[PDB]
């Protein structure tokens, strides 16, 4: 018996039962937090040899460039050459910027807006409405910039193998839709990857616009929890074969490679893309950060290396996703009230509660001394339709920390549904 | 005797004499650059610490912050205080960013199109005209800026004392003009400094845009050619005693202090203007790379590292600087053909020829395998209405190549009046 079905003087008794194992959680007075994306400081030790990297005398790239000095706008030789040689595709599709993916995704779509894209009739500015489709659950910071911009943002589903290609492509034939967000491999937060046949359907489908872009930002391109790799789908390339090449805007970094923050970003686009953006990035600057490229390429000598430091970061963090796993089946398996994802790689975990609870469940974490990211954050405009869904962040606290806390989660999600039920 | 004094038979015979040594040079078959600012080799080996810096198990900031991991939006107080002490201003004033002040430059102007900034009552975008006050001869890559932007530019000059400011003043009684270029020490390509004076006048200005912004791109701040600093005038804290504290949008950097195209940049205004600021950056990413902020706390250590590391650049760039200026001497003085400026520091030598000529001078220069900078280029959309302006770049060849080069360019100015005055 699911606690949806507890009859109404059986559901009121269990409400009383784990109001005492939640009062038990707040005499603990925790203080405790499962909110942080982010690299744990054991995981930021293993590039310690980059924070001396590239080295006194050590300043030229492959090609002869004096790294050192001013001017190229596309990045070094020598980091583009590792990326195109991990993800399997051509050295020319691959552009390595500064530390952040997500300013080179925000710099595309701000200039898409006041001069349109190497394929708009004009820019996106004068358009009356711009809609944005946005799968969902995802990442918070995308749902952000098209928020700033004032884009409308339509929701599809993110299911097990990508966003539900049925609403995307019925929703690009509307003229006002000029793109998409996607995290296409360990999606944050879901953990799910976009199947061959997902991406073939996204590089086939006809749209309405002219100048719409899918921005496949694989941010979790290597980020395995396993010994197993996932398949690096040469998106770029599949757009090419079916007749759309200017599709894809494609990004990774190595900001969960090496250093949170002050790693290189990367950014894989079609011919006529890359022309267009690096005519507009040197209007904006000389370019990049030359120096952080060849400390990179030291640091990982060839794509082997950065597999070898993946791997030392999946060991790292399986214990920590493993506890968190653990505790959610012995707390909640029997009870039938929530359904959590288990993924294979990227940093989270996504936790479906009863629908109408998240908000309260987040409520009771907090007044128990646990933080937890607000019920919608994983939704535009922080809306989730259903009030269900909450993001579970593993990768910073110690194992010891992440078994109290989501012990007292556990909790949570039992009182809140007990709560829900028992008014009903 | 001037070149124009010569009667039809002697600039006849001079002629002659000028084309001979003119041929005598293309037969050198030469192959010299006197285009870019950039440091030398020399000077960039002063930084070879750097490339080591931070350094193994170095990676906190004063505060506590682990700079490997992400957030903070301002970059890491150590850079910050170092360039606050270093310039005499409050270190709330400093932003530290990535490793182009351009990028932010560009940035700044972005928004206020987009989203307007604090002061706008619309953004730019919605004016029918964008109207920029471009003091020249100035520097290439902000007037590309704002001509990209589709800004109306117009042009005042730039005096000993800084911009002409009784053209800004009226200018600026017109709402349709949103803001003003301006290197206010060591000018590219001038050499001029604007004055406590004109700086005030600057301050204390009324203008009719309630939004309007100074850009004071102070790219030359620390930068030297005889071993005395100049003063930083504290332009933010002038605009706030004059009742106008947003007015200041100053910038400067340590591209030629460490390493061009990876040092740190630096925004410093008002709060208001901060707030603002960091309020867009925030959406656009995650912050700055807080590592190349500490590598270069580390390197410099304070302001007086700095100040030693300017004395290095200074001996390595004088002497080229006073060659060019020996053989402009020599070949040109006598013949009153040229003007030229004789700048105490920054990166650059400002020449007028004969007006008529320019083109011609950076023509002939081609043919001989010299390249100079094209006629126009210190101009707003290249438009110099005299055709009588170049600039020298002395920094990054050795002062061997110098000789030659200039040598070469003289021949060229004097080919080119002699044409010139013959024509008549
Ligand atoms: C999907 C996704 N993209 C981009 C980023 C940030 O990448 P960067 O640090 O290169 O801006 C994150 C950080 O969590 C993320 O989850
Ligand atoms: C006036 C001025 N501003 C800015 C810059 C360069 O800024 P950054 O390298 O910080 O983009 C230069 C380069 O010399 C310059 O002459």
């Amino acid at each position: 018996v699911s606690l949806q079905d507890f009859d109404a003087e059986r559901i009121g008794l269990f409400h009383e039962d784990i109001k005492r194992k939640f009062d038990e959680l707040k005499s603990k007075n925790l203080k405790l937090d499962l909110t942080r994306g982010k690299p744990s400081s054991e995981q930021l030790d293993f590039a310690d040899e980059l924070l001396a990297l590239p080295g006194k005398g050590d300043f030229k790239a492959a090609d002869g460039t004096d790294v050192r000095n001013y001017g190229g706008l596309d990045g070094i030789v020598d980091i583009r050459q590792i990326w195109a040689d991990l993800l399997g595709v051509p050295v020319e599709q691959v552009l390595a910027g500064d530390a952040s993916s997500l300013n080179i995704m925000f710099d595309v779509i701000s200039w898409s807006y006041i001069f349109g894209n190497n394929d708009s009739v004009q820019p996106w500015s004068k358009e009356e409405t711009v809609k944005w489709i946005c799968p969902v659950p995802g990442y918070d910071r995308h749902f952000s910039i098209t928020e700033r911009f004032g884009f409308e943002m339509i929701s599809v589903p993110m299911n097990e193998d990508g966003p539900d290609m049925d609403a995307v492509e019925e929703l690009v034939k509307n003229p006002q839709v000029k793109g998409m967000w996607v995290v296409p491999v360990f999606s944050n937060p879901t953990g799910f990857t976009v199947t061959e046949d997902v991406a073939k359907r996204l590089s086939a489908m006809e749209t309405a616009a002219p100048d719409f872009r899918v921005v496949w930002d694989n941010a979790y391109a290597v980020h395995t929890l396993t010994d197993e790799f996932p398949e690096v789908i040469d998106i770029v390339g599949l757009g090419e074969a079916a007749g759309n090449p200017n599709r894809f805007w494609a990004f990774t970094s190595t900001s969960k490679i090496t250093l949170a923050g002050a790693g290189v970003s990367f950014f894989l686009t079609s011919a006529e893309n890359r022309k267009w953006y690096t005519g507009h990035a040197g209007i904006r600057g000389i370019g990049p950060n030359k120096v952080n490229q060849l400390a990179h390429a030291r640091y990982f000598g060839d794509a082997e290396g950065v597999r070898a430091v993946m791997r030392k970061h999946a060991a790292s963090l399986a214990p920590k996703f493993n506890k968190v796993l653990e505790i959610l089946d012995s707390r909640l398996a029997e009870y039938g009230v929530a359904q959590w994802t288990v993924p294979a790689g990227g940093y989270f975990i996504s936790l479906d509660v009863v629908p109408g609870t998240a908000s309260r469940v987040a409520e009771l974490a907090k007044e128990a001394g646990i933080a937890l990211t607000g019920a919608g954050s994983s939704y535009p405009l922080r809306q989730d339709p259903e009030n269900k869904n909450l993001r579970l962040a593993p990768s910073l606290p110690p194992v010891e920390e992440l078994e109290v806390a989501m012990d007292g989660v556990a909790t949570c999600v039992l009182l809140a549904a007990a709560e829900h039920y028992a008014n009903l």
